[PDB]
């Protein structure tokens, strides 16, 4: 029964991780809320996504002093999953939770992806159509509309040329990593791209490390 | 011996020419249940009603000229499926190892590699539009409801949907092959694992109601 | 340190084989230059742009005997890289450098690659969206204009069902077949284009070298 220890040892693993995990996101306490997000993207649904952006970062500052990132580490980094193309603007991300500026300047869609994230985008401006697994029909979302991405669900997206959003998720946020670099290895083979991803992604653990040690 | 390092070698291709037989011989042998115009005819016959509406009449015409060989309202669910940079949504009505009919569409607007395979496809648009490009061209073609497109075995084309294109469509040839490329997306893009287990869970129960009907025969 | 001999060896191998090539893209005698494929590409921007792929295959057979492929030597071949879809025709093709006229009928987009080869890509007709790293806006271009796609650049790429253009890029071209095929692999898996791909390239090889040897 020696080569199935092995086997024995991955299943125990991982259901006292899937406990250990499901446990923690049960009883931690949550430094951004979907509805917080949401309603601060709300306040600024009227202007330019670019003025906007600028509003809502000074205001994640003020509001949560030690989460956000500091202007040296923000940068614009692509992101290719399930078959379409944007970029990201990572404010804050730890192991839990991440709030970020995503959108695209071009026409793409694809695969939502399939992780355990609970997912929220405010849309500023453009357009978002979303395609509910099982159904035969779509439904278009215009600035100021809030779509939620459940844990599980797996949905078609497609944005237009000038569609930005503030997101928010929430659960475990390495469990995307896998969706989020797929099309980065096997389409576009931009490894600089993945270097900035997990660089930028890195940045925002130990400024969530650093702030952990202070209090 | 030098067949010792070859041994795997020969032994596959050996297993590919004997399999490459007993199978093209299968094809030219093995009696079809259904036809290229007959699954056409009745898709054009409703292409001018809503797709919903087309979809209910049409799998009830099946199900009359071609009892125990469709699956039943239980073992029907919309699955996802991405393959060659494309997204849709299948209802796999019936299959078996040499023919397929589902039907298939999508909701977004959607394009990418049609695949190379062996099984010759010809797809009857209920809605929409249909953008085909074949190969070694400089130009497209534009299908609307109605028009009946046909994919030959071993072409590859470059296809386009728009956000409302639903059609009925019907294969016929070497399933398995076509596999490979239906979920190669689902493995290196999408990663939608779920959705890789609802395509052989629809599958399978295309094979063994397919199978089940020979036993009673 | 006996298995860190490899690695070594690799990151010495690695680091001397850059040396090599670069020194050598940087000082080696090349055919053509990007303000000679443009000029003649943008003499004939039109709108019939099959009688504009006719002429320019002429007139580059004139001024460049030897190095462009003959017509029974030509095809065109499917590209699937980044997530977008078009066709090439190979004219000439060697190491360093290659001139083929790129287009597709169909509306695709996705990434458009960072590998070591500096690309200029010259309008014929329809439509080209860039959009450049680091920025929230993109930019189209028209019939006439000219896309300069630099070295270790990476943007996104939209097409319209009509674009066709005429392209020339320089630098180590082996780099960039590993990125022209990696949608063939894991998402087409059209393994005859494969083939066509390698064919046209090793017959422009081979036509290449055979010119070197009559000089
Ligand atoms: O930043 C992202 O992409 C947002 C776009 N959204 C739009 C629709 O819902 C899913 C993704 C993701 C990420 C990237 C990098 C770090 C952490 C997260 C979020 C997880 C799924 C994709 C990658
Ligand atoms: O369900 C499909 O996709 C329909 C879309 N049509 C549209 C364009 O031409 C090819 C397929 C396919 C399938 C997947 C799995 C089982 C049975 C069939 C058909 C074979 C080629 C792709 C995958
Ligand atoms: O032929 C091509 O594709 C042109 C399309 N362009 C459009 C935008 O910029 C990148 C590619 C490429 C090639 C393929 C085969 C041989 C030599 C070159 C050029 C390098 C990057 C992709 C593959
Ligand atoms: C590649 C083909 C694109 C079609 C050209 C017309 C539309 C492109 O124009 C787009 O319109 C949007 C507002 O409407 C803007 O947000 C985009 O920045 C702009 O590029
Ligand atoms: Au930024
Ligand atoms: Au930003
Ligand atoms: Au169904
Ligand atoms: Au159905
Ligand atoms: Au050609
Ligand atoms: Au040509």
């Amino acid at each position: 029964l020696w080569l199935g220890l092995r086997a024995v040892l991955v299943v125990a693993g991982l259901a006292v991780l899937l406990q250990l995990i499901r446990g923690w996101l049960s009883s931690k306490s949550y430094v951004f809320n979907r509805e917080e997000i949401a309603r601060l993207a709300k306040e600024h649904s009227g202007l330019d996504y670019e003025v906007a952006f600028s509003k809502i970062i000074v205001e994640l500052r003020k509001k949560h002093p030690g989460h956000i990132l500091q202007d040296e580490d923000l940068q614009w980094v692509f992101v290719n999953a399930g078959g379409w193309m944007g970029s990201m603007c990572l404010l804050h991300a730890s192991l839990t939770e991440y709030v970020l500026l995503f959108g695209t300047a071009v026409d793409t869609g694809g695969h939502s992806g399939r992780y355990w994230a609970e997912i929220s985008d405010t849309i500023l401006s453009g357009t978002f159509r979303q395609w509910k697994e099982g159904t035969t029909k779509s439904e278009i979302f215009y600035p100021g509309d809030t779509i939620v991405h459940e844990v599980g669900e797996a949905t078609s997206v497609q944005w237009s040329s000038g569609t930005w959003m503030v997101e928010y998720g929430r659960g475990f946020i390495p469990s995307t990593l896998a969706f989020a670099l797929a099309d980065t290895i096997f389409s576009t083979q931009d490894f600089l791209t993945l270097f900035y991803t997990v660089k930028v992604y890195s940045k925002a653990l130990l400024l969530e490390a650093s702030t952990h040690l202070s209090q």
